[PDB]
């Protein structure tokens, strides 16, 4: 048994889109104060949404810790004879960002960022040794402050510093790390069945697996190789580039 | 205020590496009775390690929202007039494995996986859709068994299924999408200052910035038509290859009397 009180995460702003929590199988006799009133326990909500037709709403919470928690203990939950599905409601407003200069921090990708409207959250991702990637993310309060952003960036050249190195804007591809493939939502088709006939092993030497296996990581390594190239040939292209442009600078 | 117990999420194993925790600015008359005391609200440790000349331990917590409860509420809290600097250890055996089949499951990547030592939790990522990206990750409990993993599926071939499929194991690249680049940890040299002199705007058409950032857009699509040349070159190498494996499969066959 344990008592807490706001589970906000450093520099986590309050009531963001992350906390949208999709709501479904709800009575058909639903009122938004009764759809309020099952959220009761996880604070204040805001942006209440509840299309009572439909038995689904949309509702959202202080932090993201109280969204995984009002989701872990509510999913699930008996509502008038039927099963509550509690889920996350997928940022529209994320974009992930590319092309940054070493020197853009956080404060400066939200301070340009923020131009296209508000702007929940701005991170610069860093790798092991705290070094940065050169990617970034940025989540608005609202899509169309984000489509402004991904429509103004892809046809304009939208630069954060001095040196124009245009930075390169893409909606956030959404990927889960928690949940996964579980074998509870995996079909059990003739192929899956096929698949897993032989258990994971390794390829002895000297058999067709093994020959063939050989060949598959021959081809990896091909791969691997022609992808080097390829990031080699773009540093060449950027190095031979920026020799004659600020040279040129001197033209006009 | 509000009230929860076992804020373990759905299939999250318990005592986990990223329910670890690295302490450090602490008294260097730390015993370790007194460390244990300091995390006592968090429920029992598994994991308890303390450096007492350097000031620092390790804690592990049940679950991974405890291991945030326990960062949120302590890191910077005055020990002996010391800020007590609390964050998550970096998982020292995580992998992340490519050319996975899409039949393959989180628990069938566990299983497979375990062959190398104990696994803490392995993921099949999947897309917006559900749909397998190819991609998986696997944590192990200790450094070993993941460096073992490693080895050995880069010198060998490691099928998970039927198909001779060879599964690429990789360290996981670590990524901080919470704290990232803050101001305070980037150094205000020259080149920062000349790089933020001009704000943040948009090329004027004509302008040299333009046609500069301009070049660079073009650069980008040089680097989108390359990468697509490359898929292009791997797509013929395999069926190249499929053509010559099926020949390969009758010759291997008719060996065997």
């Amino acid at each position: 048994t344990i008592d807490i009180k706001s589970f906000l995460k450093p520099g986590e702003k309050t009531y963001t889109q992350r906390c949208r929590l999709f709501v479904g199988n709800l009575p058909t006799d639903i009122t938004e104060e009764d759809f309020k009133r099952l959220f009761e326990r996880y604070g204040e909500p805001s942006e209440v949404f509840i299309n009572r037709d439909r038995g689904f709403g949309f509702i959202r919470l202080e932090s993201r810790t109280l969204a995984e928690i009002a989701k872990a203990e509510l999913d699930g939950t008996i509502l008038k004879s039927r099963p509550l599905r509690i889920r996350f409601a997928t940022h529209g407003a994320a974009l992930t960002v590319k092309n940054l200069s070493p020197v853009v921090s956080n404060e400066l990708l939200e301070q340009a960022f923020s131009q296209f409207g508000p702007v929940e959250k701005a991170v610069v991702v860093v790798d092991d040794r705290g070094r940065a990637t050169g990617k970034g993310f940025v989540e608005f309060a609202a899509k169309p402050p984000a489509r402004k952003a991904l429509e103004r960036c892809g046809d304009g050249a939208f630069l954060l510093t001095t040196t124009p190195r245009p930075v390169i804007v893409e909606p956030m591809e959404q990927f889960d790390d928690e949940d996964g493939l579980p074998e509870k939502l995996m079909q059990k088709t003739q192929q899956y069945h096929k698949e897993r006939e032989q258990p994971p092993r390794f390829a002895q030497p000297g058999t067709f697996e093994f020959e063939y296996a050989s060949r598959w990581k021959a081809l990896d390594e091909m791969e691997k190789q022609q992808r080097e190239q390829v990031d080699r040939n773009i540093r060449e292209a950027k190095e031979k580039l920026e020799a004659e442009m600020e040279a040129a600078r001197h033209e006009h």
